[PDB]
């Protein structure tokens, strides 16, 4: 379950990282190589639109792995709950004899107060 | 005076700026390209190096202009200063005047104690 889903957050977080290197790299190489003609509009336009796209999607990858690991650590806990509940189903099983159990002495007490009968009651 | 240093500050704010954006290139480019490669230490280590040092300097560059430009406000004001200067000196000549002749009239005030000297005096 949870150790492919976390080993696949881990690659996203490793892929987001290099794009954010590689948005940057361009970020530089597009203020750099621009400034020198700043006639050359569309091709700076176009590029800073381009990095302000990406740098959102870095950022929205981030988020979305944050939140992702929450649910990764409420799943991993599985076995520790049906464990849990493997005991809170005995204990109820458990309950409900002692409550037949109860039940029925009750009967046998009122039917024939012996106290025996008392002492099974306590 | 000032007009022309002011001048060479701007010329270097330019050219530290443009440094800076080079040197922020270069940064990225030595990351995206080095990461291919670990091996390559030398150039990896060199270029950081490298990017360490001018972000240095541009800071320093940043610093210097910030404190000339303080020296340059003090240098505007030489004519405000100067004109303030001949009005003191002026000043200073004429209660120069005002003394002897105060000085004067005391002498001719006790010497012959006419009204006209106590009028002058006042």
């Amino acid at each position: 379950g949870s150790e492919v889903e976390i080993l696949k957050a881990l690659l996203e977080l490793k892929k987001s990282t290099a794009e954010l290197k590689r948005a940057t790299a361009s970020l530089r190489a597009i203020t750099e190589e621009l400034k020198k003609n700043p006639s050359e509009d569309a091709l700076v336009e176009h590029n800073r639109a381009i990095v302000e796209h990406n740098a959102i999607i870095v950022e929205n990858n981030r988020i979305i792995a944050a939140v992702l690991m929450l649910i990764v650590v409420a799943v991993g806990m599985t076995q520790e709950i049906k464990k849990a509940l493997e005991e809170l189903v005995a204990s109820t099983a458990e309950l409900k004899r002692a409550t037949a159990s109860l039940r029925a002495i009750t009967e046998e007490l009122k039917k024939n107060p012996s106290e025996d009968a008392l002492v099974e009651h306590n």
